[PDB]
């Protein structure tokens, strides 16, 4: 049975924590993959933690990172969320030094993007086999989101980017049901730039809030509807939130362009509400450190700067890094709308701390119908490490 | 289908080793888990240990103990009864630094409670995934019971408490349906204290045995209706069955008050028995040491001191710790009562002896027809261990 | 559904290996139990490897073999066959130093066997929880088989032997529905020795080779009927298959009483075929290495010393120890006979060689229709270990 | 239900990454079994990477690979494709120097080859249970495959050796349903010599390309038809494609006997396209390293050297080992053909390396709708390890 997802997202007044993997805590002695990307994304039976590994341990030398982010050996994998990373519980999904995954209700669906950068393939995964392919189409770097897909109504759909990662480049929605591409997009976007969406489905439609590398300390938006047709530009709040990024009171939002000229980024999320909208962002204008997330009255459609509420999960005395959303099945919360979800990756090592290795953790949170006290469920762990001696 | 859960508790003449996990042995080389309270609860297809982690592994150095007790890296995981909670077995349940669970028939709930201090957040998940929950309603260390929630009919129950550990508290029945909380109470106990309770149900009703960390050296007693009436005082055995407390013979029972005039506690149970009630205890008055459970007839309903049966399973050379309640489900027992079965914690380390760490495994043992002769069931492990070195 | 187990054994004119578990190599680095007892039995849907455990690992200094063999820490656990005892692969099953355990075809029923030698307990499981419990009825280390019971149209038999290892002692067959004793029976045998039997059902019937500890180094043999009246006696063939035991020439066989006037012994089994046996023993006379098994016409029914076939599995210049019986349910095999079945257990360690510890690793193998050549599927691992130094 | 497999192979343009295990760079501090031959096989459900272990880890002393091929301690296991060959993930399969393994559409049928060089025993396992068994019948190293067996409409295919490996030798076709042999077939090839098959099937025929190890640098092919009658030759390519070998324009095909006058070999396979195939190769002509594909137009009927396709999944700085062919069952792609699939081994150690040990590990890939560009999916390993010093 295919899963709906036609409902609305769910109005929430704050996050209730749902899983921590300790993943690297873990990994001091145990035998846990050095990772990053750990995005979550559901069945109607379960939720499951995603990660790209390197093929390597936390605490053996193959954990040097010396070794090329878009290398041979990266591979998606996957575990129940709350698990660490770990080799003697993972799933192995797909060949990925980039990566999306989601559940149509029947069966899961992956996309795995590895070869060379000059002609990358995505291959997408169904039922645990290989069903299809996408070669690059503009010879830079074919790659996702790093966080769940959305499946509406047995159809799969997700966002992809082949080009320069700091100037224009080239963005496309594709679809697919039973892990066979059976339509696709350009998105025109002349000026902006879209990285590594965080989408989730809403209203019968595909929300997504992106990452702008080029310019935009604010985040692009896509709305896409079943046909393919879209909306694109940015989140209109009055308020930026990708980091680096100046301050709050620097800055005017706007729904079509993006402002505050900075480079870089770091993928983020966030989520509708009506007319207002949930954007996360580290606390730090400057690091990915801390977490929190902010509700904006209107400003999912106005340049907004009503804050109404905010809510710290990781204190800015801790490093944080990607986030990401997800919802709940309606047959597994028990809701007639979407319980909004995400996760908080927590970046451990390089290039901060003096290791010769770099993973993360994750914290996953998710939409109450209640205010939820701050707090900080970091990382935890005590660098350095044994191989870092 | 949900668990009826209606039927009386067996009458039962002693008590049959069930599971023993060995975790601190086995963690000596093997990858397990440093925890607190390996409480035991059941579904109609198995009985499940779940315990407290730190997100570390014995013989690491993130098994350091001076990290906090109510931390942002404590979760509650859980194993099938019996084994050792070691990280490639476990499932991941909620973030919690004090914990419940138990299972309706068709799904597993549990409750988590993390976050800070002054206002903590309780959040219950059902089938996996959160659904409700409940935030600090007196600011001082929301808290539940350690041991198994009480399912019957559908609908689950569990006793929470939220204020001073060493002087009055305020306590409240919580009930829920399908991880939905669709009634609560209050509990009015003026000079009486509630911690950690231990249930399981009787005749259609909720009874816990829990700890009076105020001034009581015997248990308090709660009897919970459905409709959330209840009965609440003091296990009426002339008999003092917390830790610490003093000799038989300087105690005089009460069905209605704390006696004793002692601090402190440690986490037990009770089983009513017509009349008579099973009561387990440390055999030390001072020492969390040794374990034995008494029958004493009448105990449940008089100021009784005739003790009909003793059976110990712990020696006083040995270390033991926290105790809780649970029942075996009819679909599995294939009797027509509920046959009662307790958890016996047994902690290595803090305080008591040289290591960084601090840990506990356990024994289980359900109730049988017949009088069971006495042993030692005790952790076994050799410390130090190779961390403490 | 119940299995009928009610056909024929197949007459096999040799044995193919089934599975190797490697354990002990594997230990080597791996988490592996330290063990005895690798003994196997069969649902209808799998064969699993039962064992005794005592809470510790190979390579760690908690193997150490000081530690009594009936200890609070030893506990019955299962692989799936062919696996390592490995920690995180193991279902747990019981508290025990003694066991036995088998499949009705509903479920598993286990039987472990733990407490003080003057006053044990057994305690009978049935689909993962206790269910009923036998004492110690002479006060003298109450124990079962150490291999599968024997479950026959929904009912389940078993032998047990309470008393003096090296004299006269106490036996009894057992006989359970559901994990619950529905019938016992005292077995007459002044002058004969019961111990660790090897059983299996034949038309209809459950057939015991057995270990008299004694003064027999033939086998003691026993013949269980539904209601529990039975036969008791010696394997009738003229060759002795009991270790220690003297030469072939100088042994005469009976049929009723013990011959060869030797004491100690190790766990065997035989395999009646019509008239025919076949029976399992180490090669050397004297010690526990080798293992072979021989066809002797006629012999189960009289003195006969024709030997008519001969396999080796293991050679003499390796160690074995335990071996025990049971069979392939027609559900697997698809056959209309029951397929019979051994294991070797094979011993590394203390007394033979310089260790600390003592486990064995085993070598399953299944009846077939073809002569098959002799070889050695010996243990194999290099001793001494790492902690003996 | 029985696969059908009945259908024509999947025209196909190139190969896309389905999965990688990285199990040398994972065993480097995990638990994983040193092994040979990853190769993948698949059932409605998923897909399977079997191997041979020596029962020992990567890492440990008993990897010392002094120890012979045909040892004692070899075992068939399996775990899901894309996992490493880790202990706690493996099913046991079989007792194996020699294997292979296939579905059926209902169970894996598996047959495992151990037993002395002068009499082998190959066993046959069906659902988990030895079901039939198969002796040498020429006295010589009797031996299977090492790569998937073949199952068309509920009947198991494959192809033996017993005899020299570098001379006329015997080979025969076998026929299995259920576990039990229906069926056998000798192979009359005088001046050719077959080892190792790579099967699949292909318009309701067993089609395979093997391995010559007496003089052939071409490729036999047997195509094997459900009644037993067969056809028998070489692959008709002007192009060479086993190691080592001679140039290409040396080299002028033939489709009946072998040409290239050399001996040794390496396990391959080659995949029919009407009347083209792809052919498999490393990229050395002498050393295992590299690995290439080529479409040969008209080179599965004709002396053909037209080349039309090229694709390198393996660079010649790597190094690869053997390689072998299965199918995508329909139940999984979706599709109305068989997509054809391969892996490739990739040896580590010795004899190339300065290590006591060898070890492989795998990439698989699956034919696709599109041209997939050049990469190298290597190993990845860092040599020499912890127990090489
Ligand atoms: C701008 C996003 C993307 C463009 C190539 O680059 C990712 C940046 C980045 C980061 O931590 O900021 C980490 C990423 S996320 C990922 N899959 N691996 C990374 O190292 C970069 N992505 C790729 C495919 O190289
Ligand atoms: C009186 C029970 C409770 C009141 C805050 O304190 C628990 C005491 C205690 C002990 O071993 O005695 C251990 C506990 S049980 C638990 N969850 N962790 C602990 O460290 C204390 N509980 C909390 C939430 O901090
Ligand atoms: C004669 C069988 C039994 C009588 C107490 O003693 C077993 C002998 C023995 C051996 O290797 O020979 C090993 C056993 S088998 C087992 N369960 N553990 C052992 O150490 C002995 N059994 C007991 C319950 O102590
Ligand atoms: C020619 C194939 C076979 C003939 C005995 O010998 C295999 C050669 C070989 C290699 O890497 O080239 C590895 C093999 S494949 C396998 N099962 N083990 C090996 O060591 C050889 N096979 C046997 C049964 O010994
Ligand atoms: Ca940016
Ligand atoms: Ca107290
Ligand atoms: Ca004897
Ligand atoms: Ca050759």
């Amino acid at each position: 049975t295919y899963m709906n997802n036609t409902e609305a997202i769910c109005d929430v007044k704050g996050f209730a924590p749902f899983s921590k993997d300790n993943g690297i805590r873990i990994g001091s002695r145990g035998h846990i993959f050095v990772i990053r990307e750990p995005f979550v994304s559901c069945s109607p039976i379960e939720c499951r933690t995603f990660f790209l590994t390197q093929g390597s341990l936390l605490n053996d030398k193959h954990s040097n990172g010396t070794v090329k982010d878009r290398s041979p050996f990266r591979t998606l994998m996957s575990v129940e969320v709350g698990q660490s990373p770990n080799v003697y519980q993972a799933r192995f999904e797909a060949v990925a030094w980039s990566a999306t995954a989601c559940h149509d209700g029947k069966k899961w669906m992956t996309v795995g993007v590895t070869g060379p950068d000059s002609k990358a393939v995505a291959v997408i995964h169904y039922g645990g086999v290989p069903t299809d392919v996408i070669n690059s189409w503009a010879g830079d770097i074919l790659r996702t989101q790093e966080s769940s897909c959305t499946c509406i109504q047995g159809d799969c759909y997700w966002v992809m980017t082949d080009g320069p990662a700091n100037r224009q480049a080239q963005y496309r929605i594709y679809k697919a049901n039973q892990g066979r591409i059976i339509g696709q997009a350009d998105i025109s976007f002349n000026g902006g730039h879209i990285e590594e969406c965080s989408c989730y489905p809403n209203d019968g439609k595909v929300e997504c809030v992106c990452r702008d590398n080029w310019t935009g300390t604010n985040r692009p938006v896509l709305v896409i509807s079943p046909d393919l047709s879209y909306r694109v530009g940015y989140l209109c709040a009055g308020i930026p939130s990708d980091t680096p990024r100046g301050e709050d009171a620097q800055f005017t939002g706007s729904c079509t362009s993006p402002m505050g000229n900075q480079g870089y980024g770091v993928k983020g999320f966030g989520f509708r509400q009506g007319t207002d909208v949930w954007m996360g962002r580290t606390i730090s204008r400057t690091s990915r450190s801390g977490f929190e997330i902010l509700r904006i009255k209107n400003g999912w459609t106005q340049t907004s700067k009503e804050q109404i509420r905010k809510q710290v999960v990781v204190d800015n005395l801790n490093w944080s890094g990607y986030s990401g959303s997800f919802t709940l099945p309606v047959e597994l919360s028990g809701k007639d709308c979407l319980v909004p979800c995400f996760w908080v990756e927590m970046i451990r090592g390089k290039p901060e701390e003096k290791t010769i290795w770099t993973s993360s953790s994750s914290i996953v949170m998710c939409g109450v119908d209640y205010e939820v006290a701050d707090w900080s469920w970091h990382d935890g762990a005590i660098l350095p490490f044994d191989i870092d001696k």
